[PDB]
């Protein structure tokens, strides 16, 4: 996250750290959102490489213990039918992690609350971006988890020729573009919270930026609509 502020522990239970294997360590690669004990929400161009996966739930401080840490293997991957390596501009970023085991929950492990299928936000609708994603175009991963307010670009906006014209689809969010404040490589999979009826749900999974940069102005955010695949999320989450 570009121009954010450090998060409280415990202000969003449902954002996890999905991690692979590297050597004898494990590296922070995507952020993610656990949407039940079992599963969690990511992109899904996170998990193109066929790599050895773990998920942290109850995660602050990538670099030392917090004492709330629950580790767990990633036991089924399930991506998007549709989605393509080649064309992130398609959409169809998503993917969906079974886990090992069952997680539990506290007060710093929750699940994230979906949007109702179809919901739309109106243009400049209060959103939070948070992760451990580059602080800087071309920086390094935070060590704390991240937030910065980023606001929605509506489609039509977001798709006007100043932005990002026809790259964005209706299946996407666009959120943020002042050049100030961004999501950044690392942050991809992860949430975009926004306060719906007194409730922080979830309705992006953050999927791309600008390749000129992470904070450019008029290249704002962009996710994958999560209340566009309610129903591929259901179906899933019953028949594995
Ligand atoms: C035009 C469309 C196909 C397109 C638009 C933007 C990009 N972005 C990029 O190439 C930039 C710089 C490196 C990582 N990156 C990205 O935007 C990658 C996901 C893109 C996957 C591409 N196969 N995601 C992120 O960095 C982020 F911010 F979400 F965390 C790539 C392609
Ligand atoms: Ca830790």
């Amino acid at each position: 996250v570009v121009g954010g502020t450090e998060a409280q522990r415990n202000s969003w239970p449902s954002q996890i750290s999905l991690q692979y294997r590297s050597g004898s360590s494990w590296a922070h690669t995507c952020g993610g959102t656990l949407i039940r004990q079992n599963w969690v929400m990511t992109a899904a161009h996170c998990v193109d490489r066929e790599l050895t996966f773990r998920v942290v739930v109850g995660e602050h401080n990538l670099n030392q213990n917090n004492g709330t840490e629950q580790y767990v293997g990633v036991q089924k991957i399930v991506v998007h039918p549709y989605w393509n390596t080649d064309d992130v501009a398609a959409g169809y970023d998503i993917a969906l992690l079974r886990l090992a085991q069952s997680v539990t929950l506290n007060s710093y492990v929750q699940l994230g609350v979906l949007p109702r299928a179809g919901t739309i936000l109106a243009n400049n609708s209060p959103c939070y971006i948070t992760g451990w994603g580059l602080t800087r175009t071309n920086g390094q991963l935070a060590q704390t988890l991240q937030q910065a307010y980023l606001p929605t670009v509506d489609y039509a906006i977001c798709s006007s020729s100043s932005y990002w014209g026809s790259t964005v689809k209706n299946s996407m969010v666009c959120a943020g573009g002042d050049g100030v404040r961004s999501g950044c490589q690392g942050d991809s999979g992860g949430p975009l919270h926004c306060l719906v009826n007194g409730q922080y749900a979830v309705h992006g999974v953050t999927s791309f930026v600008s390749r000129l940069g992470c904070n450019v102005t008029r290249k704002p955010t962009v996710f994958t609509r999560v209340s566009a695949y309610i129903s591929w999320i259901n179906n899933v989450i019953a028949s594995n």
